């Protein structure tokens, strides 16, 4: 029932967190996408750290009913432009493949990651 289109990573934001003893920088990937209704379109942006992509896969894998669907979906594993580009490409295709499976795209896990619900 959720219709997601045109999902891509458009850039990054380098932010900061407190470790408890000081501040540390970290990287968010900016993911933009649209949702369709029937003829309305909503624009969406969510910023997620690499670790958040990895946690998403883990949440799905923790659940047998969902894990089955993503057996063959290549996901993340726990400047050098070629590597940055390969990472952006990997993460993008990961999300797109997840969204293309109704049972996964509509899961609470993907919805939360994408800030849809």
């Amino acid at each position: 029932p959720v219709v997601i289109q045109n999902l891509r990573i458009t850039g990054t934001i380098t932010a900061r967190e407190h470790s408890g003893t000081g501040f540390h920088p970290y990287t968010l990937y900016t993911v933009k996408y649209e949702t369709v209704l029937n003829q309305q379109l909503a624009y969406h942006t969510v910023n997620r750290r690499y670790r958040e992509f990895l946690n998403l896969q883990t949440r799905l894998e923790e659940k047998p009913d969902l894990r089955k669907f993503i057996k063959n979906v290549k996901g993340p594993k726990k400047m050098d432009s070629d590597r940055v580009e390969a990472r952006k490409s990997l993460l993008e295709s990961f999300l797109k493949q997840l969204c293309a499976i109704p049972e996964i795209g509509n899961s609470e896990e993907v919805q939360e990651f994408l800030a849809l619900n």
